[PDB]
């Protein structure tokens, strides 16, 4: 027949990262074929001896939504053939967004007098792909219209202009969409009228440290953040055994050694459990983590 079985190929977008790079062999049913392209294609060149070479650098975003790269070749030696070739295109680097807000729940605070359009929070997620946009958005709001996100910056802005209570939790659940590729998970986003408690960087803390730390070393960091941006004061204490143990920096929420350890004294737990409080001096507010600090032999 005229028409030749439908070539079929899958390459990644890298694959064709470089002009004039041959990807792959059009195969021939006999030794003295020669093939030459139906329709100039942006992305590909077809050689005489049916080798499909890279135009333009492969750029995914770039192929209509079929995602492919569609052509067609003559054969020769008139009493030709034709084949279509699609080159399924992978888009390698296509992975959901993420929010990299951090700490995770997202925690802010709004101004009890927050005057119209005061940002409270900027929303951020990151695509792996680098190629790709994201839009903000709201797809849940808690607050009785009380926030709005703007979809291009992220950024989480009031509105109207009547008061917000103090305590009160106001929660948007947000989303970052690709415009591309998929979106991130719908997050909760909790504003506090006014303050509320520190919270920790990590949901839970846990180090894992030899025997023979050395006395009175780092074993770990514990940072709280403090939403009225006032100083924080980081406490230690043992829950159980273990006592005095560790101490932690009042300041810099350094946890250190602060006694030499034996892995075969079985006075000595291997596990500790140690609870850190994070205090602000700005009035009341603290917040408490765990720490589990595993102690392995040497
Ligand atoms: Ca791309
Ligand atoms: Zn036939
Ligand atoms: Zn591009
Ligand atoms: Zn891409
Ligand atoms: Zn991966
Ligand atoms: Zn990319
Ligand atoms: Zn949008
Ligand atoms: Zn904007
Ligand atoms: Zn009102
Ligand atoms: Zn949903
Ligand atoms: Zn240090
Ligand atoms: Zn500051
Ligand atoms: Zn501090
Ligand atoms: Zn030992
Ligand atoms: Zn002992
Ligand atoms: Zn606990
Ligand atoms: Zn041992
Ligand atoms: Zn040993």
């Amino acid at each position: 027949s005229a028409v030749r079985p439908t070539k079929r190929i899958e390459f990644t977008e890298a694959d064709g990262d470089t002009e004039g790079k041959s990807v792959f062999q059009l195969e021939k049913e006999t030794d003295k074929e020669t093939f030459k392209i139906r329709d100039d294609n942006p992305w590909v060149t077809v050689e005489t001896n049916g080798a499909v070479r890279v135009k333009k650098k492969w750029d995914y975003e770039e192929l209509g939504p079929e995602k492919t790269i569609d052509f067609w070749v003559i054969i020769t030696n008139k009493y030709t053939d034709n084949q279509r070739v699609i080159i399924l295109v992978k888009d390698v680097n296509d992975e959901p967004p993420y929010f990299i807000n951090r700490p995770l729940p997202m925690q802010a605070v709004v101004q009890l007098n927050a005057p119209p359009n005061t940002p409270v929070f900027t929303l951020q997620a990151r695509d792996p792909d680098t190629d790709h946009n994201i839009h903000y958005f709201i797809v849940r709001d808690r607050t009785g219209g009380r926030f709005e996100v703007d979809e291009r910056s992220g950024v989480v802005r009031t509105r109207g202009t009547d008061l917000f209570q103090l305590d009160m939790e106001y929660v948007l659940y947000v989303k970052a969409e690709d415009q591309n590729g998929q979106s991130t998970p719908e997050e909760r986003l909790s504003i506090v009228g006014g303050k509320r408690a520190p919270q920790f960087y990590m949901p839970s803390y846990e180090a894992e440290i030899p025997e023979n730390q050395k006395k009175d070393s780092d074993i770990i960091s514990i940072k709280a953040k403090s939403f009225a941006d006032r100083e924080i004061r980081y406490t230690l204490k043992a829950q159980g055994q273990g006592a005095g143990t560790f101490n932690i920096g009042p300041t810099s929420g350094i946890v250190k050694l602060a006694k030499e350890l034996d892995f075969e004294d079985l006075r000595q737990p291997h596990v500790y459990s140690l609870i850190v409080t994070a205090t602000e001096d700005s009035g009341g507010f603290s917040t408490s983590v765990d720490l589990t600090i595993r102690v392995t032999d040497v």
